[PDB]
């Protein structure tokens, strides 16, 4: 049967540990995919980590980093959550230079990005085999979320850009039914920039929170109707979560415009709490390192900067990276509504650190309904590796 | 319950990237099988990758390519398409130099061609036992097509070949239900030569494009029936789709002969369109590099020329390989007809190579109702390797 | 549907040997991880081991023993009884330095422990996602039994410690249904110490045979009612069971009060047999070196020393390690009472051998009808290796 | 439900390859245990392979033949049939040096047997967990088949020896449900000597064909009547199959007496085919080299030297070893008659061959209704090997 999604999200005082993989840790003498980008999704028996390969692993001479990112190597796979992603617990998912999954109740779907830069082409896979796809519409990278797809009633939604990296591009939502595309619409939204988007179902609704990676530092926010009609801005929260961004004092929030005046960014997440907000942020201003979760009273709705509980989950002493939203199915937690949950990426490697190589590992948390000390679920590898 | 395929195969206007499986690349510190002849068949719930090993891995001393092609070592196993075939997840399907593989609807048959060149053995697996065997009837290499046998409403078809390489052979066709053979026909094709077929279900029939070894640079075409009658003849397209083959300019088609006055060849296959076809060629026509697909006007019942799509799926400047069919049931894409797919093996290694080993990766394409981009997913390997 | 586990235990007149994994010999070449605290536990279709890993193999340079036991890489994995705890073949249960996991017919529940010292929290899991919390009450490294946690009538209980190691701490027991928990009970237990808590189902009520780490070196003795009313005190036998202890000659035993004077301990395991006892325990009375199993008549009720019945599992120059126990399910012996089984963890490497690392393989025991012949199933691993 | 197994054994006119694993070229490079006695026994949806391996790989110094056969680290694994005996595809089974295996229609059963030599204990596990024991009645070296039980209405039958290796020693039959063990017959054979019995149903009935380690270069025949009652001779055919034996023309045969005047043997089997027989014998009378099957007229119940079928299956230039057998289930196969299989065991290192190791792998062949022509499926190893 297909998942119904369409309860509220569960309000949630803290999150606790669900997964943590040491991917690289064990990478050092297992054999291991060299990844990026590895976001987790849910179905009614189980979850799953996705994760971006290049068809090489820790400590081979293939890891080496001189590859294009976009390469016709790269691919879809995942494991069990938890799991490393190693060679021979993998599944094949997709070829995919960008990509997204989700479960509908019944099956995979899963969309990956491959081509070229000019002309891309984006499979929809559905049960394991190709059921569609969508090419390039404005030439210029098509890309899309990194992160779990949404399935609300047995429809599947997602976004996608189109466009520069550093300007004005294009973004498209759109649906699927059993692997087949039956619905999209154009985003408008001038002046703002919306890449790699973390999707969640709410109340019915597919809710967004994305990068801005043009002017923002605060990130936007968009909210889908399964009719297509949608909602767009700026997450209004006083505290900004995008990465670079400025100092808290600094910084006033805004709900329908970008603030700050800066490049560049990193995919994070946020969750809507009746009118609160959970906004998951770098420690570090400037680089990716350290990870926090903050909640802000009426941060959904206001610039409000009223924060009134904060989690560490990553010190500042340790790298951190994208970050990502799922939720936990009724038909898996039995409650009366959707357990939201995140990943954290945790990159190492150049060129941060002198190795030849770059990959990451994961933690993995859950919402509950108690606080929960800080702490740090930090990689934990020793670089540098031997191939280095 | 059994599989019809009885429908008609679907009418595409471009291939999207299925599956990547990096083999090569993954083995250089993975432990992965060298392979050859790599074809992708798919049951109600899943397709698979079958290959040919030799017991030996990549960058290990066995891999020394010192044996016979026809070697008492040689096997047949089967992973998930789009994993490498490592040793881990590797499933065992028959004692085997030369196979062919497919299922009925309820469960795999394969068959496995071993023994000696006077007097091979070809045996029949069921649901993963023995159930049936073929002894050579012309006592010179008895072989079958390397890839995906044909099975309409629970009778599995395909073709075999006994005698000569490079001259007059012998050709059949057999027929079984559930792993028993139950009919064969001779296949009368003097002046004709017929290899390692390409077939796939069309209209309740069993379409096959296959390669002529002894003198035409264009390719058979053989359709059967159920009853097992048949007509058999060659592909009308005036472009030429074997490797070696002559200038398109140099080239009138014939879909009653060969043309072209050159020996050996390569796998290939072709899809029927109505009266149009799909054709599969290297783009190189002296060597096994480079591939792309063409879409031929009327080119299935006249020699036209009339070049209607063209799409790139190996640059020339990589190597490419065999290439073969299959379909995509009914009861995994929910469409009203038989969608068209194809695999390109991409050999590395010996004598083209410096090393001392020889194996192949893969990339599979699917048909779908749109234009794909020209793009490259070569193989990627970097040799020689360390074992080398 | 759930287990009722409401049965009697088996009076059993031995032990037989059940599994035997070789992790540690198997892991001088292949892809093992360097473990800790293994126990088994049983569904209604598979017994599986338990582990607790730190995403470093054997061999390898991550196995180098210089973290802290409580570390932010230590995970709770599990495989099928008798498979080495390899990569390839594990299946991730939770994050986790501290642990236990039982199933209750439907699905398997694990409590895995991590987070500070000062704050610890422990995370449930049912049927492998998040279900309920609980953080440390005590603020003093929150743990528990390293063992099978009880299931009875779709309830599953355990027990925890949340203070010093070495002098008084509080001890609670609690009862969850589905991963929520419904109940909860404080242990008045005055002078005495509970750690790691061997627990089985017997007569509709959970047996415990535990550690004191204070001044005992008898074991307490727990039983739990479904209502969480609870007996608490000593095993009665006069021959005392932990590592270190004094010679039997010096011994009395108690029902109530710790005897012995010395502090530290080791994890073991004991079961009632009517009124006598099964008791395990190292041959060594200073270290953890052979394993031997005792049947003392009126064991569990008086201050016995006749001893009926004794076997060997380990000789005494081999090492051993923690023990733990747990049943098999009616729902695969078929028997009308519940056999009791135990492991024990044999540890090899630092400090007491010259390697880096430390890890431990196991072997099982079921309880049979019939008398078992004394032997040892050692580890078997020749010291160093390579990484030493 | 349980597999019947009452019908007759197919009369075939030869075998044809079923599977064959290359475990030990594999395992040059992968990781693949170190074994010996790797017999196959099927299960209504698949053949497996079972073995016993020390908990060492090839290629690692866990692999020196520096230890007792009998040692406590031997157990009994299993995979699917073909793959190799690799640690990540391996199913643990029982504790054992010595084993024999088979399914009921509806669970495994394992014996495995372990302990001292003066007292050792054979665990009957049912569904993967111990059900019952047999310990040793005559205080030497408790043994039984090394392959395939055999199965009938639900109750399964085996033999096992206990006594001297070199004279007379004492037989047993069992005969066991769902585990448990419910009869067992004394085999009266005052003279003889069975070890290694290679045993199949036929009518009803369990047909064996042994090992005469004291005198007989004929082997045993014992036949099993459910309620236990049995007949017990040995092979009357007027050729010997065990090795070291004397040349054909020397011997005549015996339906009631050891012939030869010779020590030692193989494991080897025979089928009855009405009247006639298929035997199997190492080609060499010396050494365990080369494999031959012979179909001998009237030889189950004659002294006949009329041989009317002869298939070799590894040349007299390569290494053999033991071989035995099994059926394969009218549930796969769809017969009205139980299909006979064996497998042959390839011996590969010391003492023989100049290495620290000895490890096989194996060739398993299944009877099919048509002549095979003779060829060979050797190892196919390159010895020595690194860590030679
Ligand atoms: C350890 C290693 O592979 N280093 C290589 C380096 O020698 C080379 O300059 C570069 C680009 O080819 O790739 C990297
Ligand atoms: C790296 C390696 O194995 N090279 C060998 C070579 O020495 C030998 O001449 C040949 C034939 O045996 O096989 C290859
Ligand atoms: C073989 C190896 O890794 N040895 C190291 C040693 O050099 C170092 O002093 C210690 C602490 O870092 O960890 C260990
Ligand atoms: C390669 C290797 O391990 N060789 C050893 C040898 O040095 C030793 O004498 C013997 C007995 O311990 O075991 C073997
Ligand atoms: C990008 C890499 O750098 C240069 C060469 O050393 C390699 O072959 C490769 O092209
Ligand atoms: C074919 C190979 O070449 C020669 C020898 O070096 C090897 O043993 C093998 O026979
Ligand atoms: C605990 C270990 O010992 C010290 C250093 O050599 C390592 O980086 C590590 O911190
Ligand atoms: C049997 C083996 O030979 C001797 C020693 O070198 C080893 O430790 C082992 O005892
Ligand atoms: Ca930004
Ligand atoms: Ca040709
Ligand atoms: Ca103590
Ligand atoms: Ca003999
Ligand atoms: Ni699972
Ligand atoms: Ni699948
Ligand atoms: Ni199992
Ligand atoms: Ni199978």
């Amino acid at each position: 049967q297909f998942m119904q999604n369409t309860e509220a999200l569960c309000d949630v005082k803290g999150f606790a540990p669900f997964s943590k993989d040491n991917g690289i840790r064990i990478g050092s003498r297992g054999h291991v995919f060299v990844i990026r980008e590895p976001f987790v999704s849910c179905s009614p028996t189980e979850c799953r980590t996705f994760f971006l390969t290049q068809g090489s692993l820790l400590n081979d001479k293939h890891s080496n980093g001189t590859e294009k990112d976009r390469s016709p190597y790269r691919t879809l796979m995942s494991v069990e959550i938890g799991q490393s992603p190693n060679v021979y617990q993998a599944r094949f998912e997709a070829v995919a230079w960008s990509a997204t999954a989700c479960h509908d109740g019944k099956k995979w779907m899963t969309i990956g990005v491959t081509g070229p830069d000019a002309k891309a082409v984006a499979v929809v896979h559905y049960g394991g085999i190709p059921t569609d796809v969508i090419n390039s519409w404005a030439g210029d990278i098509l890309r899309t979320q990194e992160s779990s797809c949404t399935c609300i009633l047995g429809e599947c939604y997602w976004v996608m850009t189109d466009g520069p990296a550093n300007r004005q591009a294009q973004y498209r939502a759109f649906k699927a039914k059993q692997g087949k595309i039956i619905g999209q619409v154009e985003i408008s939204f001038n002046g703002g920039h919306i890449e790699e988007c973390s999707c969640y179902p709410n109340d019915g609704k597919v809710e967004c929170v994305c990068r801005d990676n043009w002017t923002g530092t605060n990130r936007p926010v968009l909210v889908i109707s399964p009719d297509l009609s949608y909602r767009v801005g700026y997450l209004c929260a006083g505290l900004s979560s995008d990465t670079p961004r400025g100092e808290d004092s600094q910084f006033t929030g805004s709900c329908t415009s970008p603030v700050g005046n800066q490049g560049y960014g990193v995919k994070g997440f946020g969750f809507r709490q009746g009118n609160d907000v959970w906004m998951g942020r770098t420690i570090s201003r400037t680089s990716r390192s350290g990870f926090e979760i903050l909640k802000v009273r009426n941060g959904w709705v206001q610039t409000s900067k009223e924060q009134i509980k904060r989690q560490v989950v990553v010190d500042n002493l340790n790298r951190s990276g994208y970050s990502g939203s799922f939720t936990l199915p009724v038909e898996l937690t039995k409650r009366d509504c959707l357990v939201p949950c995140f990943w954290v990426e945790m990159i190492r490697g150049k060129p941060a650190e002198k190795t030849i190589w770059t990959s990451s590992s994961s933690i993995v948390m859950c919402g509950v309904d108690h606080e929960v000390a800080d702490w740090s679920w930090h990689d934990g590898a020793i670089l540098p590796f031997d191939i280095d």
